[PDB]
């Protein structure tokens, strides 16, 4: 284990307050939410600037150390769980925003600022921090880039990557590569800041960054659709696009499962007069007063074009709020219908009615009277993909069939050309499954940047590659 | 020079009919039309497919043949030039349109095809792809991508690197990594497609490229808008942003003199009764017929703060090609008023005003009477900061005093934080000034990945780093 000369000259650098050895306290950073993984660590630092970072970092390097960098411990593929008496870097006091500008839009924040922070401040100025997500309460920016976070607005603002225009990285020699930056274009040599943002945390540890701001909307308006077929969702999906483009900042799939369980356990109103098969929430964002128009204009002609079979417009921000509790419940509504086995995966926004219908069907196969639940972001091609069980299996029995699942569900992502990992990331759950996918000459040049930038293996080892 | 051993196999490759020797047909290979630099080679490869473009490599790496990837032939940083006897390999050849989704929102393409036709594709099926630059009827997409080009529209759809999706490349060694992909959500490892992007062939060659396709906007706009100051745009822009958002297409500033020359050497209309000290061209672009509305509210807003004195809004189609035809013609217009000293620079949208101003003032300070021609992306903070001579002095004396006037205008970039190279790229002209600026990590990262992508120095040696 780590040598008690370790531990005190760890312990110097960030301050025994901030040097957490107690189990007790380390129980909090060992472990996550969905309680996935439980590593084992002896030590957890809290540094409060990037000049202690490095001093870390340089110590970890010449010793031999293991770090494991943490932000908000919400990563859901044992990335930030240091599973062999690694070292836990936890970047939560570094939360400081430095600097907003509303006139170039962009904020500078350290790597531990919370999600919802920022997002507070942002909109304190009138502007918008738009990535928005699930663990917002808790998940951190340094967290967000170094997963690459997308959402449900991601078909109009992009993802964590789009947010950002520089980033501030120690490495693993304890060198700084400062590339903070408040420009939109700025060709100056090759686009390093894009290594790191996905990197999960080895390739180095990220401290600061400055992101995007952009203009907070006058209008928003819901809607909850009712049709026959996620095909009929996709020319749906046409329509609005064509109708609203960067004003659509919502189009989300819900089958009538996962919405009836909403329903039935998470107290949410069925928002339309008759039950359908599959349902569209969508919704419209807008700097001027004319997003009901567009929304109206787009069910016209989904209606038109017999797609579209009834439709309820928002009235009230209590109606929009009872839209979306709805939606958001959908995740915990599951718990009381039993084992679930989820998948967060994506495809070609064209093969999603392929993905759903081919997907059902083989694990339907697997598993007669498995319960499908998929719900997802039909704009950017991302689908929740989960099965809960048969009504009235045991429970431990299903879940065990976890791989076989996935192994059917990843046949069906992989011929449609779509990705076994659409948000969440790899780290160590499908560090494997990354190896037989990823393209060949792809995965050599990502183990060769991994020995350039981390030569002794301590930045977050065992992790994506 | 070249052995005939060595031209005969890399004939073989390509067919002789696609090897040029004759330095009548090498003429328009290595020379740009701004006779910035001329080079020399013994041989020009055109490559009809990437599995050439392999065979190619394998046998340059083998014997150490340096290559030149070239594409349109329209940088202006020197890239694309072979200065030592390299053998250029271009891309003009493969220039095909893969295969256009329109549900997906995806165009699969060659790195040879000119950006102006898939512009042209992708209207005819109702699609914008929305990169628009000067040199349109000769630039390809790999140059695009290996430059990472941005234009006038930045601001709203962003640059080249924003429009890909995926990338297909070809290193020294002959590996392709494919990278082709439709996918709008993928964290699956680390992100090499942004790596290449911006590379300018040091890092490999890129033969094909998947990339966004965006809705065909239903309605433009366009006003021509005359105020007393930079900072007054700017504050206009503040109001156009937060009424437009997304549908707010072009943001130009242009001082005085630029247009007068566009005006009096181009055969174009002066847009207002009256001269004016600065002018913003502005642009909206709307999905639905809400475009009027929003530039009228922009330019109410601007009347009461007082920052506007006078506004046109084209009232036909004849009227905005008018506008754009004054604004796209100011780069030949400076032609017959003598020397001109050009920079292409970038700063914080915040700091436009500051740079202005301060480089104005120290460039007047080192040539009396010089007179500077600045205009441009006031959205993006890419000014093209051109310097006019003084009227009656010696072209030649003048243009020597390019690196006198370089090192000034640098200073006031840095200070603001800006870049020493907004669009163009570094290549060979600025190569050097790049080790000088760029924070020190980030050169030593950039030189590392050079190393280990292209360690026998055969790829575009000698730019960039
Ligand atoms: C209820 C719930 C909802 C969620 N919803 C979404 C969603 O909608 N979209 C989505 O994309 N994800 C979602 N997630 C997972 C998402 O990846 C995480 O919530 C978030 O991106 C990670 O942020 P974090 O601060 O918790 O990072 P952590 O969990 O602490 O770490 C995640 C990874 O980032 C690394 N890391 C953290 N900080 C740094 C740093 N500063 N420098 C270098 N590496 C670092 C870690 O080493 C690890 O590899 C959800 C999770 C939960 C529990
Ligand atoms: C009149 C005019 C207006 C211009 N306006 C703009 C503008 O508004 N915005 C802007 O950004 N630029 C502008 N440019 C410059 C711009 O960079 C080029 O026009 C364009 O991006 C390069 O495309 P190309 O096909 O001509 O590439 P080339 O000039 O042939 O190549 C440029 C660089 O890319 C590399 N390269 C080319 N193809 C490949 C390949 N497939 N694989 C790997 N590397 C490759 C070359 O080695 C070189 O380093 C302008 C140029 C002119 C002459």
């Amino acid at each position: 284990t780590l040598s008690p000369e370790l531990i005190a000259r760890f312990t110097a650098i960030v301050g025994d307050k901030h040097a957490l050895t107690d189990p007790l306290e380390l129980e909090a950073y060992i472990t996550e939410e969905r309680n996935l993984y439980r590593g084992h660590s002896p030590l957890v630092l809290r540094p409060g600037s990037t000049e202690e970072v490095v001093a870390i970092c340089k110590l970890a390097n010449e010793a031999r150390v293991a770090l494991v960098p943490q932000g908000g411990n919400t990563g859901l593929v044992g990335g930030q769980t240091p599973h062999n008496g690694e070292v836990v870097i936890s970047l939560k006091r570094m939360d400081k925003i430095r600097e907003i500008d509303t006139s170039s839009n962009t904020i500078t924040v350290e790597a531990g600022a919370i999600l919802q922070r920022v997002q507070e401040k942002a909109a304190e100025v009138d502007r918008l921090f738009p990535l928005s997500l699930g663990a917002q309460g808790s998940c951190t920016i340094g967290g967000n880039l170094s997963t690459n976070a997308g959402g449900t607005a991601a078909l109009a603002y992009g993802l964590a990557r789009d947010m950002a225009l520089g980033v501030e990285v120690v490495l693993a020699d304890g060198r700084v590569m400062n590339l903070l930056s408040k420009l939109k274009k700025d060709n100056t040599g090759y686009d390093l800041r894009d290594l790191f943002i996905g990197a999960e945390g080895t390739l180095g540890i990220i401290t600061a960054a400055t992101l995007k701001l952009f203009p907070k909307p006058r209008a928003v308006e819901t809607a909850f659709v009712g049709l026959q077929s996620p095909d009929d969702a996709l020319k749906l999906l046409g329509i609005a696009q064509g109708e609203a483009a960067g004003n659509l900042t919502s189009f989300e799939l819900i089958a009538e499962t996962p919405l009836d369980f909403s329903v039935r356990h998470a107290n949410n109103r069925d928002p339309l007069e008759a039950r359908y098969p599959w349902y569209v929430l969508i919704e419209l964002s807008s700097p001027r007063d004319d997003a009901r128009a567009a929304l109206e204009s787009i069910l016209e002609r989904g209606f038109e074009d017999g797609i579209v079979v009834d439709a309820a417009i928002a009235n009230s921000v209590q109606q929009q709020q009872a839209f979306w509790k709805l939606r958001e419940e959908i995740s915990p509504a599951q718990k009381p219908e039993g084992g679930s086995i989820k998948h967060d995966i994506s495809v070609p926004v064209a093969a999603v009615p392929q993905f759903i219908e081919q997907a059902n069907a083989a694990v339907v196969a697997l598993i007669p009277g498995a319960r499908p639940v998929p719900f997802g972001h039909l704009g950017d091609g991302n689908i929740h993909y989960n099965v809960s069980q048969p009504v009235g299996a045991d429970k431990a029995e299903f879940l065990a069939r976890w791989h076989d699942v996935s192994q059917v569900v990843f046949e069906v992502v992989l011929r449609l050309g779509g990705s076994i990992s659409a948000e969440h990331g790899i780290g160590v759950m499908k560090r494997d499954e990354l190896a037989e996918v990823k393209d060949k000459t792809a995965i050599e040049l990502m183990r060769s940047i991994k020995a350039l930038l981390d030569p002794h293996g301590i930045m977050n080892p065992g992790k994506v590659v």
